[PDB]
Protein backbone atom coordinates (compact mmCIF):
# COMPACT_ATOMS: atom_id res chain seq x y z
CA UNK A 1 0.00 0.00 0.00
CA UNK A 2 1.20 3.11 -1.38
CA UNK A 3 1.46 6.83 1.48
CA UNK A 4 1.23 9.80 0.09
CA UNK A 5 5.40 10.39 1.07
CA UNK A 6 6.21 7.25 -1.36
CA UNK A 7 3.86 8.39 -4.20
CA UNK A 8 6.03 11.92 -3.53
CA UNK A 9 9.01 10.57 -2.91
CA UNK A 10 8.56 8.90 -6.69
CA UNK A 11 7.91 11.42 -8.72
CA UNK A 12 10.71 13.33 -7.77
CA UNK A 13 13.02 10.65 -8.07
CA UNK A 14 11.47 10.18 -11.60
CA UNK A 15 11.84 13.74 -12.18
CA UNK A 16 15.81 14.34 -10.86
CA UNK A 17 16.25 11.05 -13.21
CA UNK A 18 14.52 12.66 -16.17
CA UNK A 19 16.55 15.40 -15.81
CA UNK A 20 20.18 13.44 -15.90
CA UNK A 21 18.58 11.41 -18.76
CA UNK A 22 17.82 14.99 -20.52
CA UNK A 23 20.99 16.36 -19.26
CA UNK A 24 22.91 13.29 -21.56
CA UNK A 25 21.21 14.13 -24.33
CA UNK A 26 22.02 17.79 -23.99
CA UNK A 27 25.46 16.13 -23.77
CA UNK A 28 24.85 14.42 -27.18
CA UNK A 29 23.48 17.59 -28.89
CA UNK A 30 26.94 18.53 -29.72
CA UNK A 31 28.03 15.62 -31.94
CA UNK A 32 25.04 17.25 -34.48
CA UNK A 33 26.46 18.42 -37.51
CA UNK A 34 24.79 22.14 -38.16
CA UNK A 35 22.94 21.31 -40.95
CA UNK A 36 20.50 19.07 -39.00
CA UNK A 37 19.36 21.07 -36.34
CA UNK A 38 15.75 23.21 -36.36
CA UNK A 39 15.44 26.59 -35.55
CA UNK A 40 16.00 28.50 -32.54
CA UNK A 41 12.32 30.13 -32.10
CA UNK A 42 10.50 27.02 -33.07
CA UNK A 43 12.37 24.35 -30.55
CA UNK A 44 11.73 27.81 -28.03
CA UNK A 45 7.99 27.42 -28.94
CA UNK A 46 8.02 23.47 -28.83
CA UNK A 47 8.85 23.08 -25.47
CA UNK A 48 5.99 25.34 -24.40
CA UNK A 49 3.95 23.59 -26.85
CA UNK A 50 4.92 20.12 -25.29
CA UNK A 51 4.60 21.70 -21.85
CA UNK A 52 0.77 22.57 -22.31
CA UNK A 53 0.06 19.69 -24.19
CA UNK A 54 0.99 16.91 -22.00
CA UNK A 55 -0.63 18.14 -19.32
CA UNK A 56 -3.58 15.53 -19.65
CA UNK A 57 -4.94 12.90 -17.56
CA UNK A 58 -3.87 10.37 -19.98
CA UNK A 59 -1.20 7.71 -18.02
CA UNK A 60 1.56 7.59 -19.97
CA UNK A 61 4.44 5.05 -19.28
CA UNK A 62 8.23 5.78 -17.73
CA UNK A 63 9.40 4.90 -20.91
CA UNK A 64 7.82 7.21 -22.80
CA UNK A 65 8.59 10.23 -20.28
CA UNK A 66 12.01 9.17 -20.27
CA UNK A 67 12.75 8.61 -23.71
CA UNK A 68 11.20 11.78 -24.11
CA UNK A 69 13.59 13.41 -21.35
CA UNK A 70 16.16 12.08 -23.72
CA UNK A 71 15.17 12.96 -27.04
CA UNK A 72 14.11 16.91 -25.65
CA UNK A 73 17.43 16.70 -23.76
CA UNK A 74 19.30 16.12 -27.11
CA UNK A 75 17.02 18.97 -28.81
CA UNK A 76 17.68 21.60 -26.28
CA UNK A 77 21.25 21.95 -27.23
CA UNK A 78 20.99 24.20 -29.66
CA UNK A 79 19.30 26.63 -27.38
CA UNK A 80 22.18 26.24 -24.83
CA UNK A 81 24.71 26.87 -27.54
CA UNK A 82 23.24 29.89 -29.08
CA UNK A 83 22.75 31.77 -25.56
CA UNK A 84 26.28 30.55 -24.98
CA UNK A 85 28.22 31.90 -27.58
CA UNK A 86 26.54 35.49 -27.28
CA UNK A 87 26.72 35.79 -23.15
CA UNK A 88 29.92 32.96 -22.31
CA UNK A 89 29.54 29.66 -21.26
CA UNK A 90 29.19 30.56 -17.83
CA UNK A 91 25.80 31.74 -18.15
CA UNK A 92 24.59 27.91 -18.96
CA UNK A 93 25.50 27.61 -15.52
CA UNK A 94 24.09 30.59 -14.16
CA UNK A 95 19.88 30.00 -15.28
CA UNK A 96 20.46 26.14 -14.67
CA UNK A 97 21.60 27.23 -11.10
CA UNK A 98 18.57 29.91 -10.52
CA UNK A 99 15.95 27.05 -11.94
CA UNK A 100 17.05 24.39 -9.64
CA UNK A 101 17.09 27.03 -6.52
CA UNK A 102 13.14 28.17 -7.73
CA UNK A 103 12.16 24.64 -8.26
CA UNK A 104 13.84 23.83 -4.66
CA UNK A 105 11.73 26.44 -3.40
CA UNK A 106 8.37 26.83 -5.07
CA UNK A 107 8.67 22.74 -5.16
CA UNK A 108 9.17 23.21 -1.66
CA UNK A 109 6.75 25.20 -0.78
CA UNK A 110 3.55 23.84 -2.60
CA UNK A 111 4.41 20.18 -1.17
CA UNK A 112 3.91 21.67 2.69
CA UNK A 113 1.65 24.84 2.36
CA UNK A 114 -2.26 23.70 3.15
CA UNK A 115 -3.75 25.99 0.77
CA UNK A 116 -5.41 24.30 -1.81
CA UNK A 117 -4.41 26.08 -5.21
CA UNK A 118 -6.76 24.41 -7.37
CA UNK A 119 -9.00 27.79 -8.27
CA UNK A 120 -5.20 28.31 -10.26
CA UNK A 121 -5.77 26.12 -12.83
CA UNK A 122 -7.88 27.93 -15.94
CA UNK A 123 -5.93 30.85 -15.43
CA UNK A 124 -2.48 28.92 -15.36
CA UNK A 125 -3.80 27.18 -18.86
CA UNK A 126 -4.70 30.04 -20.23
CA UNK A 127 -1.30 32.00 -19.64
CA UNK A 128 0.44 28.85 -21.68
CA UNK A 129 -1.65 29.65 -24.59
CA UNK A 130 -0.76 33.25 -24.80
CA UNK A 131 2.92 32.46 -24.64
CA UNK A 132 2.43 29.50 -26.91
CA UNK A 133 1.08 32.34 -29.39
CA UNK A 134 3.18 34.74 -28.57
CA UNK A 135 6.14 31.64 -29.99
CA UNK A 136 4.23 31.03 -32.68
CA UNK A 137 4.28 34.91 -33.14
CA UNK A 138 7.85 34.75 -32.71
CA UNK A 139 8.20 31.90 -35.71
CA UNK A 140 6.36 34.54 -38.10
CA UNK A 141 7.51 38.37 -36.84
CA UNK A 142 10.81 37.81 -34.97
CA UNK A 143 10.58 40.16 -31.26
CA UNK A 144 13.35 42.51 -30.63
CA UNK A 145 15.40 41.88 -27.58
CA UNK A 146 13.81 43.83 -25.13
CA UNK A 147 10.50 42.32 -25.87
CA UNK A 148 11.69 39.01 -25.95
CA UNK A 149 13.04 39.85 -22.37
CA UNK A 150 9.83 41.02 -21.02
CA UNK A 151 7.99 37.40 -22.65
CA UNK A 152 11.05 36.04 -20.95
CA UNK A 153 10.00 37.76 -17.66
CA UNK A 154 6.31 36.44 -18.31
CA UNK A 155 7.56 33.00 -18.62
CA UNK A 156 9.56 32.21 -15.34
CA UNK A 157 6.85 33.73 -13.69
CA UNK A 158 4.58 31.57 -15.30
CA UNK A 159 6.28 28.64 -15.18
CA UNK A 160 7.72 28.68 -11.32
CA UNK A 161 3.91 29.50 -10.17
CA UNK A 162 3.24 26.15 -11.91
CA UNK A 163 6.02 24.55 -10.07
CA UNK A 164 4.41 25.69 -6.67
CA UNK A 165 1.04 24.66 -8.54
CA UNK A 166 1.98 21.07 -9.53
CA UNK A 167 3.89 20.11 -6.22
CA UNK A 168 0.63 21.71 -4.33
CA UNK A 169 -1.52 19.44 -6.37
CA UNK A 170 0.94 16.61 -6.01
CA UNK A 171 0.35 16.62 -2.07
CA UNK A 172 -3.16 17.77 -2.35
CA UNK A 173 -4.77 15.72 -5.37
CA UNK A 174 -5.39 11.70 -5.53
CA UNK A 175 -2.56 10.35 -7.17
CA UNK A 176 -2.22 7.30 -8.07
CA UNK A 177 1.16 5.04 -9.02
CA UNK A 178 0.24 4.84 -12.66
CA UNK A 179 -0.08 8.85 -12.69
CA UNK A 180 3.52 8.84 -11.38
CA UNK A 181 5.52 9.13 -15.22
CA UNK A 182 2.97 11.73 -16.68
CA UNK A 183 3.32 13.73 -12.89
CA UNK A 184 7.34 13.63 -13.13
CA UNK A 185 6.84 14.74 -16.88
CA UNK A 186 5.43 17.97 -16.35
CA UNK A 187 7.74 18.81 -13.70
CA UNK A 188 10.07 18.40 -15.99
CA UNK A 189 8.50 20.55 -18.80
CA UNK A 190 8.15 23.40 -16.12
CA UNK A 191 12.28 22.94 -15.26
CA UNK A 192 12.82 22.76 -18.80
CA UNK A 193 10.21 25.71 -20.00
CA UNK A 194 11.86 28.21 -17.13
CA UNK A 195 15.37 27.33 -17.43
CA UNK A 196 14.40 28.83 -21.29
CA UNK A 197 13.19 31.39 -20.27
CA UNK A 198 15.99 32.58 -17.42
CA UNK A 199 18.66 31.48 -20.11
CA UNK A 200 17.30 33.63 -22.27
CA UNK A 201 16.57 36.17 -20.37
CA UNK A 202 19.90 36.81 -19.05
CA UNK A 203 21.72 35.61 -22.00
CA UNK A 204 20.51 38.39 -24.26
CA UNK A 205 21.19 40.66 -20.91
CA UNK A 206 24.43 39.84 -21.05
CA UNK A 207 25.25 40.82 -24.31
Amino acid sequence: HESKQSIMQRILTVFVFTLLIATVGLFIGQFVPVALMLPLSILEVAMIILAFWMRRRKAVGYAFVYTFAFVSGITLFPIVSHYASIAGAYVVLEAFGSTFVIFAVLGTIGAKMKKDLSFLWSFLLVAVLALAVVGIFNIFSPLNSAAMMAYSVIGTIVFSLYILYDLNQIKHRHITEDLIPVMALSLYLDFINLFINLLRFFGILSS
